[PDB]
């Protein structure tokens, strides 16, 4: 997967927007671009609205600018988008045929969401019972366990949907550069992680706990994160079922300032579904990073949950794809702006195991939906080389 | 323009619940939402949540944060967090966190060409008068209206309004100052806690 963002941030041709011309600036110092020919297309929010193909013809480190048509400007909401792609036509004597040379993005004029009525005609009677909050809404069910905190499980009719309990994740498996030269180095971020107990924070359970509106249900918690006494972090939740089924869950965290930075702030669980693709709108097909988005592109990418993961020998956090404004995976769909990862292996497995070979299939599949995540680095493999936060998450089917 | 909307919500077990968002449109295009949460305990502490969305296209606004004008007027303003003197932040270096208190005239520094001024960052305890502000936020007080500072052009010709301005910010963009010909410079969320 790195030889793609390489090859991205490589590339010798350089792209600049102003208004509806293109500057197209050619790094090439001696030969002409004679085997280009520049692809641009608009969408909006994944769907194609307009493109156009316009030959190359830019002298060594000159400059060429690229009138585009009168682009659509039309009145839906969401976010248009301009990708220019550089492909060659022709084989050369290292490539084939239609061969991609450079692609950049931007962000042309973003309509604000207009109409989006959350809810019908459904005051729904909580069940409040001792141990759960049990919500149900038609064939759908939510439950609320009240010893933990945390949603235990939600039903589609009959059948089971969460194999693991939906909890929050502070922490990403162990990272090359987080290691940097330990085995113990007292810099790497995987042991400050460790010595602050971070992997070991005990969710301690709170209440807050709230009740019905005129239209939905609202539950409130929060929960205290302690290692050895000393709270690390502390969140709290808000979970909104309206009677569409709709799930809006605001999750407010804040961070102690003398513990290192949490590796990840997000919802992690395992569902019952497995399906055979992962579809999403945003920042792909390939996985991405915070540090490493730019090669990243928008666009609604659908890929197989074996693409998913990427096949590295030592097993890690991987498999993140950042700015996805919709997820679709199975039945269930989450909207929004965050970053996300899926898999069938636990980051337990991940940082238990020291080989790919010798990882197994868990049952179910994994998600971690996170809000915010550090970045990976990359100066260094022996150093380092990378305090209240709030995300808004929509659970939908 | 702030259009109003609704989610207008209800009375909860020991509280009272208001849901509320707007939409600012400038010739038809939305320009900024935001949806705000009112929550009144029944200790008197009113908590307010608002969580703003600002389209992309539209050059970054100057400010996020609420704005009133109160009738109260006292003598002095105290607060914990950055200063004593104003700060900006891009330029919040020299300030000092720490319990300051100062005069209401102190809160408003004597620039000939009136402006936005008299802002005190990363204060997370305010007081003045009777009421009382609790969280992460920025802000400055004064007895002059913004509207008045930008139509006033000299100091010595603006006039004290009644009451006090109030303009409690989440979040706002840097003064830059390296030229002054040229600019030298989506989604936000603030929570604030007021008591008494």
């Amino acid at each position: 997967p790195a030889l793609t963002e390489a090859k991205h941030q490589q590339q010798f041709f350089q792209f600049r927007l102003s208004g509806q011309t293109i500057e197209v600036t050619s790094e090439y110092l001696f030969r002409h671009s004679d085997n280009e020919l520049l692809h641009w297309m608009v969408a909006l929010d994944g769907k194609p609205l307009a493109s156009g193909e316009v030959p190359l013809d830019v002298a060594p480190q000159g400059k060429q600018l690229i009138e585009l048509p009168e682009l659509p400007q039309p009145e839906s909401a969401g976010q248009l988008w301009l990708t220019v792609r550089v492909v060659q036509p022709n084989a050369t004597a290292w490539s084939e045929a239609g061969h991609i040379s450079a692609w950049q993005q931007w962000r042309l004029a973003e309509n604000l969401s207009v109409t989006l009525p959350a809810a019908s005609h459904a005051i729904p009677h909580l069940t409040t019972s001792e141990m759960d909050f049990c919500i149900e809404l038609g064939n759908k069910r939510w439950q609320f366990n009240r010893q933990s905190g945390f949603l235990s499980q939600m039903w589609i009719g009959d059948k089971k949907q969460l194999l693991t309990p939906l909890r929050d994740q502070f922490t990403r498996a162990p990272l090359d550069n987080d290691i940097g030269v330990s085995e113990i180095d007292p810099n790497a971020w995987v042991e400050r992680w460790k010595a602050a107990g971070h992997y070991q924070a005990e969710a301690a359970l709170l209440q807050c706990t709230a009740d019905t509106l005129a239209d939905a249900v609202l539950i409130t918690t929060a929960h205290a994160w302690q290692h050895q006494g000393k709270t690390l972090f502390i969140s709290r939740k808000t979970y909104r079922i309206d009677g569409s089924g709709q799930m809006a869950i605001t999750v407010d965290v804040e961070v102690a300032s003398d513990t290192p930075h949490p590796a990840r702030i997000g919802l992690n669980c395992q569902l019952a579904q497995v399906a055979e693709r992962v579809n999403w709108l945003g920042l792909g097909p390939q996985e991405n990073y915070p540090d490493r988005l730019t090669a990243a592109c928008f666009d609604r990418w659908d890929l197989p949950l074996s693409d998913m993961y990427t096949p590295y020998v030592f097993p890690s956090e991987n498999g993140l794809r950042c700015g996805t404004r919709e997820l679709n995976y199975g039945p269930h769909q989450w909207r929004g702006d965050f970053q996300f990862n899926i898999s069938r292996y636990s980051q337990q497995q991940l940082m238990e195991t020291s080989h790919r070979h010798l990882l197994h299939a868990e049952e179910g599949t994994w998600l971690n939906i996170d809000g915010f995540h550090m970045g990976i680095g990359g100066d260094d493999s022996w150093s380092p080389s990378v305090g209240r936060y709030h995300y808004q998450l929509v659970w939908c089917q």
